[PDB]
């Protein structure tokens, strides 16, 4: 009995961690996440305006009489930045489409899921608890009543308590699992982001290893 | 002779362009430079806040019964973003310090230099043009007086006209050299920025590709 309100409490602490700790944190990450995107979109703009202006300076040098080659270099620096940005707004779109639209689209759908799960558990615990402790009393009083049929009632109670041990034990494991599944999903989505961004790193590094060589002006 | 005039107007057109076109383009470039810097430090701040939250979640998983490994990963993911941001803000300060600040002064000290080079050329052109007229005048006078020595005056005028052709060619090649030095500065600075950013791309790849393999196996 004492050990069982323990399971009950421990299982409840987990559903409550999910509902009022984890779930809200996902709304938050969608909030902070959207701010993150807007900063990204602002950086890419400031870059495009900056390099568009380098392109113009470059276009002037192309027109000149001795700075044609320097002219070519500046124009292809802006072109490069334009490319790296195309590459980067891919990672930014993975972040948006694959991660940020996912959480806001499902966050309440999964709140309600765990809410029903938690309710199902509580309600079944209450019943077993009730049907059990009442059977104990039947046994408890057809006990002093020196009833012969107290033996079928002793086994009816003992199996009822075994089933509750099973259920309570299984619920705690299933609730732990759900918690882990949600951490794992957060970790996995961020692993995909880390991976796309790693890919961008290799591409950008790819073109800069040669650009830096082509833009030297001698030796 | 007015083809020497056409040299004169081009040699001035070059100095005046550096001063009236190029340098106000660089001042604009400094502004867009700092706007760019501004959007980066904001992205940094957004990303920083976002992954500070990711890490909190990791710290909550670190205190669960079965999600400690996933929680360690999430925290390792924040620590990684933080390291990368730190490493990149370093490249960004190269931008501000090695480029933007240096342009600032160049676009200030330069205007005085170009003013002094225009004036200097104007003074030297006119002194040579005046002395040429003065010798042509002395020639035509001898030619009136039937002076036998106009033979050694026309010879001199020829020498002077020649030295004037040389001065007019040199001064223009010197103007074109000045205009090109300034494009060269723009290009050298951004090549340096490019190499600094390339070194970072390597460091970022190196650190991230290792983490991603681990995270993949652990989750």
């Amino acid at each position: 009995a004492p050990e069982m309100d323990q399971f009950y409490r421990s299982t409840m602490a987990i559903y409550k961690s999910i509902m009022e700790q984890f779930n809200p944190a996902l709304e938050n990450l969608v909030y902070l996440g959207n701010n993150y995107l807007r900063a990204f979109h602002a950086l890419s703009e400031a870059a495009e305006v900056y390099f568009s202006a380098i392109q113009k300076i470059g276009e002037q040098a192309l027109q000149s009489s001795t700075s044609q080659i320097l002219g070519e270099i500046l124009v292809q620096m802006s072109d490069t930045q334009r490319h790296l940005n195309s590459d980067l707004e891919v990672v930014v779109q993975t972040f948006h489409g694959d991660l940020l639209q996912h959480m806001e689209k499902n966050t309440k759908l999964d709140m309600q899921f765990i809410k029903d799960s938690c309710q199902h558990y509580e309600i079944e615990y209450r019943h077993r608890a009730a049907n059990l402790e009442k059977c104990m009393s039947e046994l408890w009083r057809m006990e002093r009543k020196r009833d012969k049929n107290a033996r079928e009632m002793k086994e009816s109670v003992n199996r009822l308590h075994a089933q509750m041990q099973a259920f309570v034990s299984e619920s705690k494991r299933a609730a732990e699992l759900e918690e882990k599944r949600r951490y794992r999903f957060l970790a996995e989505k961020h692993l995909l982001l880390s991976n796309t961004f790693l890919q961008f790193l290799g591409r950008a590094r790819g073109m800069l290893q040669n650009r830096v060589l082509l833009w030297k002006e001698q030796s």
